[PDB]
């Protein structure tokens, strides 16, 4: 029986690399820790947000570090520095865009420590050779993206360990018992449609790029009966897991998008998100550090006011493992 | 079979928040630890007592710390600073009063560390949505209260861990084999009445606000035969647990009130208290640190002299694993 | 089957208190550790010997500490300071003497650390209420003695942990196969008399105060057939454990007394001692730190010369786990 | 059933020694760590490459250390100092060549720490007395080399522990499903030939010296059907393990040779390598630290281009437990 | 079934003491560690060699320490200081000689730390009272020797722990398949003689003093058929263990003697040695630290050349768990 969609991904890899740039120098120089949030745009180009805890800056060196950070047009909020690395500011943007283009590849939250970037990905083993080959083709003289791990999926939660995140992680579960109120992918209420979903990219800009696991009793047209979904109707059939059809899909919902843009405007984000739809009920699962927890009340207040017809509950908030 | 009344509470939450005030500033600045004792008045408004161990003040910074503490009209006794935060000095008094008003909510001992307040609550799951909603509504008014945990009750003793209390906790058991000499809720000796009890607030001022679990063989009128109980006869029916009726009730006894009033006058208090009544016999259970233990002999001497007909034993004092 | 007499004691308590006195001030001020040996005199007044390791005195503060110690008429020997402290023999309040007077109460070795004394006692549960009541009454006379533990007997060896003794403890077993040559309580050789014994006080002066567990096949008169025992013939019947009659008794033997006075004249002592008599054979069990071990050869040499008809063996010396 | 060829080696030894030379002096004086790679030439003379992490040089003494290192004609690349110790610069070259000449002896990666050299070897118990005797004879000519261990094979992975390598080790698995396109030892595709292989020396120069374990259904001539193998056709029969014939053999393949020369030109190397051939498929197993991993993409790119007909996959990269 | 001769020794004791001498003062003063090797002469008087690791001398205090050491005519070799303490300089020589004279007593390696000497012994329980009595009698002459342990044998390897040896211990096994070429105790080859052996003293001078465990199928005259053994034919029958006769015996072999004198001339020694003879094969077992291992090749080279007819093998060298 398929519960967490993580179960359809039989493979996992830990990508590693270095790009030289003043942020990297100080990271290595002063033992700093960055969280690196992958973001895709409408043309599926990969970029990154960088997050730095203000209180993790050694006071001895604050002056030098701040002067380097300020060159990158930072936003400081809730004790967190947020820096955007556009395609140009981020030389490695072209290999990561290639990896992303491999259908079953799901990007997890990354990090930078000791000047080295770590990015976990989860995927389906048929795509393993394509991933390996683009890493090898990409290889030139000098610094190359490489593999610290590739093999069976150790779990989405291993990704947190792989990137050296030491902070306590929490699991948040939200439930929405009347999602049909939003129409779109929730419009069909008579067929017992059931699916699981996880984004290929944790953050995105004017686009959708999801892995849907759909109970094969139904097809995509059973879901898309109106024009109120976000993104586009297009899909790519990936394969089967048990009694589920796996799709890469370019449509989504506005509620998850809203929550994402509100939270990043507060310089916080989740490490992982996936959702479950069955029996006409929507479940949202977030894995986060405490920063996100502080803002949950405000974020849900905003989300409720922007989606006033939606019934939205917190099922539970639990520390993990 | 229901032993500890904790068993009727299937849910638990850890509330967290911050309020700006000089006490908060020094706590964060100098790594201090406060215990925060919730107190309700007759109008069911929540306030707090703050407790600080004198020997936990770093001596280098004592001068600055003491000058801040003295602005809050402190009482110093038995090596402990006691500070009262009235509704006015304590901005967050209105959300917590709202939480308290939710029938099954029981406040545990709170703390403050790193400038952040932690307050555990235990409750019955039917009231979960009401609690969450007032937290979210509160966030719409500016308030920064949030949840570090909400889900199954991990136990009253998890609360001690949640608030980061590192001190050894002890369990004290008192027994009273002739409570009927106090009359009030103990006046009925003919019926095999049985119940468990725990206060919704650890401390209170001229009021009673209890959760009673009453063996459903009997009703509240079976207990209230005279007018010698403390508080008021009023109740709110909450629901059923096994063969027990659960009530919120506004009546109590003078003996427990006396003990509470004596011990706080000595700047000590328990972390948790509940009681059991069955076979005409009363049991009192206290969970405390060593400060309270030092004063148990004096407190019981006082209690005996004020209630000279009552037979009062120490059944057990044990450290908790 | 009853082996260690510890098995007849179903209860245990850890007494705690403070002596207001300069020895207390320096103990707390300079993180010293005292062993506190309870001693009774002929009138059953409890006093204490205080033991301090000379090499545990921080030299930076030796001058101040020595000047305080010398006010108490110390004896220094084998690197150990020995001080006699009498508080109860004169004034009104005499709490430890009162506890001792409770029949089944057995005092273990105490300690003083962080300005607080810890004193374990073992006893039989029928006497629990009497102990608690005198502690509560004692608090009405000013006295600050309280309970850090009261409940089941965790074992004589828990007492060592309770008083925060970190030193390695050793078990010494002596056997005497011809104790009848001393007469007294060993005079009767024709009846299959069997008993266990432990003193209510680890040290004593011109008195005996024992708990005897006697196989109920026999009575006290079966033992006392001559006049050559030490102390008095008097007993108080305490109760039954299995097939053993429990007595408080005021008679003993000269050999155990001799060993005690020799070793304390050398400023060393055991943490616990008990004995077994069966099949006309005597066993002595000592629990001690290494200080006592160093002097065992000399002490046994002395004991043999003072009791030249006695055959005395070391059965075993083992570290305790 | 034989999986890892390590299973044919029932014996293992840890050789230890000291040679006087300035590299040894600084190694001991400043707590440096060298990896030492045994290398053989066409005349089977053993030499060593020395590897030193640049970032492990204490900056305090960098000047002195670098001046000593530069006397040995170092190559610095990828943060690693590589130094070649030729037979004359390396007095102990005569005993180690003798050990190597013992047929079943396999050299593992060695290390130097605290001025002492550690070199693990794995072998078949048949050769134990010969190894011991040459150590004792070698001693007679000047005592230096000795044994820290000799007995059962604890495993190839124990060798990593023996040399005190603290770095995380990784297992890399490559598979080649069409090795027959290289001809040579892979030319025969019609017979169900199966074997395992491991080099007696981790690195080599213009020579081959392998242990082959060949399923005894076939013989060496069944493998060597053309003239396109590297090295020479010669073998020495060592014995049997289960259903496998063990040979020392002087032929190999060009692909593994290429990978070895490319990686050492980058100052990285594996700790261990072995290969498996069965069902027309070749498996290559590498055990390495992270330095090797960084260069895998470049190394495989080079290997693919020099062997364009070969299908080469990464099966797995896993950290070792 | 009897393997290690340690199995015949059911008892063990740890002797402890102090003798005043400048070596003792400095050991205590500077936290030094000595190994103390018991040695007997032809008159069975016990003396000691003292071993001190040069690199364990704190450089701060080297001058003072060396000046004290040099007064005792030290030999320095292989980084080790060796000092002989003759009977006169070693006041305690007379009690230890008495202990040694007790037939079943076996001396292990001793140590001195914190100015206190620790010496483990193993023996057979019938001799316990004799050992205890000479310790007690000794204490009547002034002597400060005492027992930190006496009871069942915890094993020869517990002795290493008792003396606070922190160094890694190794087990070396030698085998000699043709010991009859040395004649003496190995001359009889036609009877299936089997025995185990361990010296009562780890080192000795012109004497033999062994415990032999001889399979009781045979007697001592069955062994001694020629005059080519070392020492004397005399024995003392100790008793039985299973099917083995236990003897104290004053004859031995020249090969073990040679190895001992060569290794101590290099300032190294074993912690324990015993041997097994059965099926015409001799096994020698050594337990040692690494110092001895460094010199094994030289020692065996020397031993082979002095006994050219003897076939010697290293069976195994393993670290001890
Ligand atoms: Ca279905
Ligand atoms: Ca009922
Ligand atoms: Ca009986
Ligand atoms: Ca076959
Ligand atoms: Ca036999
Ligand atoms: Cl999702
Ligand atoms: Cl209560
Ligand atoms: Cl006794
Ligand atoms: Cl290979
Ligand atoms: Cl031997």
């Amino acid at each position: 029986v398929l519960q967490d969609i993580d179960g359809i991904f039989d493979s996992q890899a830990i990508l590693a690399g270095r790009f030289h740039n003043d942020l990297t120098v100080i990271n290595e120089k002063y033992d700093l820790f960055y969280l690196m949030l992958p973001t895709i745009n409408e043309k599926k180009i990969v970029s990154f947000y960088i997050f730095l805890q203000d209180d993790q800056i050694p006071e001895r060196h604050r002056e030098e570090i701040e002067s380097v950070l300020n060159k990158f047009n930072p936003v400081i909020k809730n004790g967190i520095w947020k820096i955007y690395l556009d395609t140009e500011s981020f030389k490695l943007s072209e290999p990561f865009s290639t990896f992303f283009g491999i259908d079953s590849i799901v990007f997890d939250m990354g990090s930078m420590k000791g000047g080295e970037m770590l990015l976990p990905v989860r995927f389906i083993s048929k795509d393993k050779d394509a991933l390996v080959n683009s890493i090898i083709d990409s290889a030139g003289y000098g610094e190359n993206i490489y593999l610290r791990y590739i093999g069976q999926n150790k779990g989405f939660d291993y990704s947190f360990i792989a990137i050296k995140l030491l902070d306590q992680v929490y699991k948040l579960t939200l439930s929405i018992d009347n999602p049909h109120v939003m129409h779109g992918i929730f419009a069909e209420t008579k067929k017992n449609i059931a699916w699981r979903r996880e984004s290929k990219a944790p953050h995105k800009d004017n686009t959708e790029d999801y892995i849907y696991a759909l109970d094969d009793t139904h097809t995509i047209p059973d879901i898309l009966i109106d024009t109120a979904y976000t993104g586009e109707k297009g899909t790519v059939y990936i394969g089967k897991h048990s009694n589920y059809d796996i799709y890469r899909a370019f449509f989504g919902d506005a509620l998850t998008n809203h929550m994402s843009s509100v939270m990043i405007s507060e310089n916080v984000y989740y490490l992982r998100r996936w959702s479950k739809y069955e029996d006409g009920k929507l479940f949202l699962y977030f894995y986060t550090t405490v920063d996100f927890l502080r803002l949950i009340p405000a974020i849900l207040d905003s989300t409720r006011k922007n989606f006033p017809k939606v019934n939205m509950k917190i099922d539970e908030i639990t520390p993990m493992a």
